[PDB]
This record gives structure tokens, sequence and C-alpha cells, in this order.
């Protein structure tokens, strides 16, 4: 709400005079008004003030306030979603109020598909969810023609809370996407692309596999798309298990565990972990033990 | 500009009628002339529109033709830069009609700038720089107590056509970041410290070269930060070169030798050639021999 | 043959005096037949001379030209062999003076084994062969209960000749080893050892396998053992397969293709040869790929 | 001493009757003397019986008990020199029975040069040392003109025991080799060429270090010569350092400390800890660390 103090802040930071904002833009008085918040802008004007000032429209936006997920109801409630998961007591109480609001928007079903991602970790019985989803699902997609970031964020959601047949169908109409809608839109399409692979790589369903393979791979030639270079990580080890299960290769399976130990360098455990585990798992399977170096790891993680 | 064609379109992919967005935000009649983009919306119209159609504030702005860098005019002078690139034919119209807008605005300050490194590239002389920026600077960064965005960009652009030391005065107010303002920010931030880190160390100036590895390390602790990935692995590598250049020490080589062929693996193959030779160039310096895969590679696609 | 002269030339090496030699050993005059090389010499004789000189009894022996394989008839017929395996236009006319006087001493054996190693390579036929090994080694074999560095190498020859279980048998009770009777027999009694391992390892039986590692590795504890570097490393590096697959373990493989590649790296081009080639075989049967690096070498070695 | 009884035990065990050895070499009664061990067997003689029975010479002559280093008064003496190592005790006595025998043989101030060895380990003082060395080398190697494996079996002792200043005029006449005179002989000469190769090393004199490698390198291309793998590699190893001193190269380093690893690998951890040491040493020198994987095995092998 707040981005006529923001103006005002950046344009005397300047050394600009509300003249150099406004002229041609609006009149003195207005403007005035504007700065003060007592008037609200289009966003027409403040794209304009922007190029004036020269600071980017949405940093403006985001210290403005925006950057914060909470100057509205939804965000609130999302925000409510990681106090809930590190504090399950909270609960019943809260998602009491979630379960009947989850189809008023694909924010809310999205909310909501958080609940019982936590439901599931701490054992909590939700039966209206398996009573629910598939009609669910069916209303919210059946007759969907385009997808926003949203959806694929809601899709992510569902791969985690639901076995993966049940949500390739939703999956595959989303994509092959074709423009990028900023650097917030392009991370959520691929985070789906890279829980899907991860998933296929697990269940050892290398068609599927491939799929999310070339579905990010395409990702890549989009104009002004912004690649998450930790996944263009994730997904290259992935694809190095994939030529592995495809043709027994033991490069293959070498430089997997080269990327798995690059991630451990660069200190980011969190992924070292699951991959990891997933590593493990992934050799077992294949009647196979993983160098003595990352079973190390795993048994100490666990 | 089409952001009420945008609602509407959103609006009927989820099949809500204009009643769902518009009550207890403005009359039928006027969301009526919202929709048809003949009424301006006010920011805070949309993002209620957006709290109600479930999808995000910044996505319908994109949607609305934003993600295109080109509906105002200074966007259309940062598109012409790689045009003027890839044909310098064009540069000397351009360049006439944009030194001196340079003061204009940060934005086009830091057009300028590329036109000043294309012009380096292409050896095109143009003395007016050598004369104006240190004024420039001066007139720019003075009297300046806050950074936005805009400026960690034009200051990457001046490491870029200029001596370190011209420079680093600069850079050290705008450091240590301390707030996120979207992923657009961050990564402007972010770059800045990688390009300097990189002169740095290939300076062999390793004083600098710890402050921005602990700039970089630290933004790390932002909330809400959004950290490159390609930026962490590249800025190891150079962390890595360090360890390296402070107690030559072998691990550190290979570790960096590793990252080298982990981009390679991942198939960022520009970036791949330029750690390549800074490798080369590094080890040359340190009277040393790369491993022949390196200068293989080198001879190959660098030489 | 010509000792005598050995003992001249090295006695006025050290400027010594005959009589420094013979004295309390003979008298002046046999001295002197003896350095003449008209008198033999015995064994014990000549030790104590070796005594005098300081240098030692068996480099003299091999100066006075022991080393040659040539002085007497059958080392003429081993050294035959080489000759006829790159011409094998000589072998039918040899080979028919040999195949019967392949039972006279089992010298001649072992070198008959090197004709049908040859033909076999060659292609060249030989029923004989078929018609008599079984009856020849049971003539050789049945009733033996010491055996001689001879009869390791002629069981190494079999090893290349004939299928294992054939071979096996005759293997098993000579060993364990518990005396080395020089650095001559040392290598021998190894030898069989490497290419028995080899094989079992090739037809990836593990039991056979392990008893040949440990075979070796009990020479090691035998005093004034002489054990061959090369042969611990090429053996070492089998130990490293065995270990992979018993329990299909990464570290085990990296460290076998460590150990063909330090062959290479000390410019031993038949052992990194015939190692890249089994590594590339062994990974076929386990339905896997070895590293890139090593599938190079085994084209171009082809 | 007892070959006509290893004679029968052979000829009995291949079932070859007395005059299937004896006939056209000695009369019946005469071989059954031979056999006894009543009448000593020249060299010659059996030479041929050797070649009847189908078992090698020096095999023989083994079993008959020339692999115990002890049938002679030399022999015993040079035994003696690992008991008097593991027991200092019992150093004095004999060294005071030795120091005035040195001088009698080549092998005589071998063992001498062993007792200093001893001396110097045990902080034991011996000033005889001081004052005779430069005399007796000046007697021993004035006037020398070829020289046999016990002259390299000295000239490592020395390296041992002595400045490499002292020693180098003594060791060049010496090489390059162009013969081998067996394993024995052939182990020999490469002995000090290693340890020459590694004292020039740890010297950075690469001159001579380099003088060492040709050496070594030369006598692969002496026929029938008989290269000791550990040795080779080494010495590999060390021409592995060599280029790093030369031209500071990483991709030495690297295959320096690979060859290190692989001694570790095979077992040979005698060899490991002196590698390891002396690579921690030589890159100390150089101002530099090595991997903290080898700087481990130092922290403890102190």
């Amino acid at each position: 709400f707040k981005i006529g103090s923001v103006l005002k802040q950046i344009r005397q930071e300047l050394n600009y005079h509300q003249i150099d904002l406004y002229s041609g833009i609006m009149s003195k008085s207005v403007y005035i008004k504007v700065e003060a918040d007592s008037r609200p802008i289009s966003v027409e004007e403040l794209s304009k003030f922007s190029e004036r000032l020269g600071v980017n429209f949405f940093e403006i936006l985001n210290r403005a306030g925006m950057n914060t997920k909470s100057v509205n109801e939804t965000g609130k409630e999302k925000l409510l979603i990681s106090k809930i998961f590190t504090n399950p007591d909270l609960f019943d109480k809260n998602f009491q109020r979630i379960e009947p609001k989850r189809l008023t928007s694909l924010q809310y079903f999205s909310i909501y598909l958080g609940y019982i991602s936590i439901a599931h970790h701490y054992n909590i019985e939700v039966p209206t969810f398996n009573k629910t989803i598939t009609s669910d699902l069916k209303h919210l997609y059946d007759k969907r023609t385009t997808f926003f970031g949203i959806d694929c964020e809601i899709v992510s959601n569902l791969l985690n809370v639901l076995p993966y047949e049940e949500v390739s169908s939703i999956i595959k109409p989303m994509y092959p996407i074709v423009d990028s809608f900023g650097k917030d839109y392009d991370l959520t399409i691929q985070t789906v692309l890279k829980n899907a692979l991860t998933i296929s790589i697990m269940n050892r369903n290398l068609k599927e596999a491939q799929y999310y393979i070339n579905q990010f791979e395409h990702l890549k030639t989009i104009k002004n798309i912004s690649i998450n270079g930790y996944y263009d990580l994730e997904i290259n080890y992935l694809k190095q298990i994939y030529q592995f299960l495809t043709d027994k290769n033991i490069d293959s399976y070498l430089n997997a565990v080269n990327i798995i130990n690059i991630f451990k360098i660069i200190g980011k455990e969190d992924i070292h972990r699951s991959l990891v585990e997933e590593l493990t798992k992934i050799s077992a399977k294949e009647k196979f033990t993983p160098p003595k170096e990352v079973t190390m790891y795993y048994e100490n993680y666990v």
C-alpha cells in the first residue's frame, strides 16, 4: 500500500524534485496526494515514475511492502503453514477453517494441500481428503486450457501427497512451457519438473523420466527464462542416474556421485542429504553398493 | 498496459463471474471499464483481484506485458544494445543520441556503459568517456546513501569498462546488503559480487577477493534471499582458487578443476570456457601447468 | 661351461693370486688345470672359490654361460618355441620330432605344451593332443607327491590350453608352498596363481578365486620368498574385482580401474591391455559399462 | 652340500632309474657314490643330470641347501646382522670381531657396513669408521675396472651411511650395466639406482636424479633383465616428482600421489609410509601442502 512514501524516499535520495516526477503525468497537487499515500496510484503512473527515477518497477513495489507475502488474507494463510508445521498442535483449529475454503481460489487449494502435506508427515488423519480430492481436481482442472504458476505450485503439492498416476494427467497439459512470466513464475514451473523427475527416477519409470528431462531442457530454450542453477545441477544428477538405469554405465554413476559431492562442497546440505539418500535407494534397487564415501554420509545424516 | 484483458482471461478460465472479482472493491460498471482496459487500475485494486483469482500478482503483471523490457522508451533503448553489439555498424548513430542523455537516469547511465562496453570490444574510440566518467561518477554517487538494483547493475557495467580501483570506492558503500527486494534485485546484487571477486582473484588481490567472498556468503543469511546456484558454484570455484593462492594447496586446485568440469557436465559451456581460461592464466601466473584435460580444451576451444 | 676362465677373470680383476684361491682347496697344478677349463670343477670347490673372491656363486655360474638357456639340448628346444611362434611355418617339422619326445622329461612336456599353445592360437589342428593329454597327465601326475618349479610351469601352460576343470585337480596338491628355492622358483609358483586367479575371476568362480588369492598372500609370509611386484599389483587388481563381484561395491571397482591405470602410467602396456580387456568383459557380464577412459584403450588396442 | 640326495629324490619322484641319469656321464658305481653324497659332483655333471630330470639347475642347487644363506662362514655372518639389529646388545662383541676382518672380502666389507648402518640408527659410536672409510674405499676401488653384484650391494650400503658426495665417484664407473647375470644380480644393480635416485630427489639434485632415472630405464633394454616391479613403481613415482620439481606441474604431482596410494592399496605399507614421508618433506621444501589424505598418514606415522 505505501508506494507514495517509497516514491518520495527514492526521489529525495536521487535529488529529484516533485516536478521531475509529475510533469506530463499529473498535476502538482495530485502528485502530492499520491506521495502522501492519500490517492491510490495506477499501475501506469507508477510505471512512468519508475522510469523517471531509474529504479526498477518491481523493486519499488517490493520496497512498498509486496516482498512480504502478508499484506492480504491469502498471504497470511500461506505464512501460517510453516508455523503449523513446526507446531502440529495448531493444525486442527485452522485446518477446520481451511478445508471448507479450499476451492475458493487456486491459492486456497494450494494452501489446503500444504495442510495435507503436514498431516501425512505427522500421521494425522484427514478422511475428508480421500473422499474429496478426485472430485476437487475434477472441479478445478476438467475444463481448463491455460495454466498459471499457481497451478504448477498446486501440482508440486499434489505430487507430494498423491500417487504419481493420480497426478500425471493434470501435469501433461501444462507443458511444454513457451513463455517466462518473471523469475517467480520461472521457478515454479521448474519445481514441478524437478519433483516429477525425481519421482519417475525413483519409480524406475524411465519413459516419464525422459519426458521430464526434455521438458526441463526445453525450458532452457525459452526467451528470458531464468533457470535455477541448483535445479540445473540436481536435474543433471538425475539425468546422470537415468543414463545409468538405461545402460548400467559406470561414468554416469560416477558423475552422479560427483554432483552429489559438489552440493556438499558448496554447503547445500539439505540437497546433499536427499541425494545421498536417493542414490543409496536407487543403488539398493539395482543390487549395488554406493561408494563407502556416500553410505558414510548416508548413515550419519539419518 | 493490458491488465484488464488478462484479468478477464484468467477470470473466465477459472469460471469466476465478474461479481466474484469486483464485489466490495468497485461497482459492476466501473469493473467493466477496468476489464475493458478503458479505466486504469490501481496497484491496490489489482492486488486485490489477484488474491481473488488465486494467481500471483507479479505473474499477472507479466502476462499483462511487463515481462517484455520494451513497453517504455528506456526499455527499448536497453534492447537496442544487443542489436548494436552484433552489428557495430549501428553504434555511431545511436551512441550520438545516448551519450548526451546518459545522466538522465541511472538506467540511461547503465545503457551508456553498455555502449562503452561494446566500443572497448570493437576498439571504437570514445574520447568522451575518458573525459567524463570520473566527473559522471562523482555526479552520480558523491552524495548517495541508499542504493538500488540499478546501481549494482551500473557497478557491474563499470567493472567491465574501468580499472578496479576506479570502481571500488563506488562499490564498498552498497554492501553489505540487508534485504531482498525480489529475485530481480537479488540477482543484480550477486552479479557485482561475482564479477568483482573474479577480478580480485585475477589481480591476485587477496584482500579484496576475501571481501567479496564474505559479502556473498553474507547474502546467504538474508531472509527470502534467492541465491543464484550457477553463481554459487562459480564463486565457490573462486573461493577454491583463493585457498590455493593463499596456501598453494593441492586439494583446492583439484576442487577448482572439478567445478570447471561440472559446468561442462551440465552444459554450461559459456562458463566452462571462461573458467578454463581463468584457470590457465592464474596457473601461468603461479608458474604452473594445469591438467592436460583443461589445456587440451583450451587449445581446441579458446586458442 | 667355461667357469675356470671366469674365475681367472675375476681373480685378476681383484688382484688375487692363484694361491689365494687354491690354498687349502687344491694343489697349484690342479688349480691351473681348473682355471684352464681342462679339469672340471666340483660345486663344492666353486662354492669355496666364490667365497674367496667375494662374488656370488650364482653370478659366477651365470657369467660362465648358464644365463643363456642354450648350452644344452632341452635349452635349445625351449628357445625354438618363440621362433616357431613368430613363423608358424616351422611348426610341423619340429612338432613332429617333439610330440613323440613330450614324456621324456617334464621339460619336454612343458615344451610340447608350448607347441599346443601355438597351434591353438594359429588354429592349427593337433588331434594327437585331445587323444593323449588325459592319459599324459595321468602318466605324469597320478603318483606324484613332491613338485618342482617345472611342474608349476607345466600347470601354467595347461591352464592356457585346457579348461580349468581339467587342470584344477593337478594344481591343488602343489599348494600351499612352504619354501623358496630361489627367485627363479619363486616366480614360477607365482605365475600359476596369477593365471589361475585370472581364470577363476573370468569364470565368476569366486570360491576358487579366493583360494588363489589366499595362496598368493600365503607366499608372502614365506622366508626369503621373492614376490614379483607386477604380479602383486595385478593380483591386487583381481582381488579388487573379486570384492566387486561378491559385493557389487563401487570403491572396489574404482580401485581396480586405478590399478589398470597405474600399469599404463609405468609403461607396462602389455599388462594394461589385458586388464583393460578383462575389465571390459567382466563389466559386460555384470551388465555394466566401464569408464569411457578404459573403453578407449580397448577399442584402440584392437 | 647334499646334492646327491636331491638328485635321488628327484630321480625317484619322476620314476627314472639310475641308468637314465648316469649313462654316458659316469659309471654306475661312481654315480652311486655321487647320489650317496660320498663323491663330490662337478658343475658340469650336475648340469647334465639337471637336463635329464627336466628340473632346473638352480632349483636343484637351492633344494640341496644353497637357498639358505648359511652353509658357509660369511653366510652366517650376514644372517647375524638382522639379529644384531633387533638386539643391539650383541653389537660390541661381534663388531669387535668384524671391524678387523672388513677388508678380507667384499662380502665382509658389506657386512661391516651393515654394522655401521646399525650403529648410526642406535647412535652407537664407531670412531674407527670415520678414520678408516676413506682409506678403505681407496683400497677397495682405486684400481678396479669390473664390478660385480657385491659392489653394488656395497654401494647401496655406503649410500646409507655416508654423504652422497663421498659415494658418487664410486658409483659412476659401475653403470651403465650391459648384462644380466641372474635375478639375484639384477636386483642388486637396481637397488642402488633406487636409493641413489631417492637421495638425489630428496637433495633436489635434479642432474644426478635424471642420471639415475636414465640408468634404470637403460636396464630395461638389457636382454633377459629382470626388472623389479615394486622398484619400477617407486622409481616411477620419483620420475613423477622429478617432473614436478623441474616444471612445478600439477598432473605429475597428482600421479606421484596416485602411485603412493597404489602401494597402500596393494598392501605395501613399508613403502607407502616412506613415500608419504618423502612427499611431505619435498612438499614442505617447495612451500606446499600435500593432500590432506597423505598428511593424515604422516600425522600418525610419527
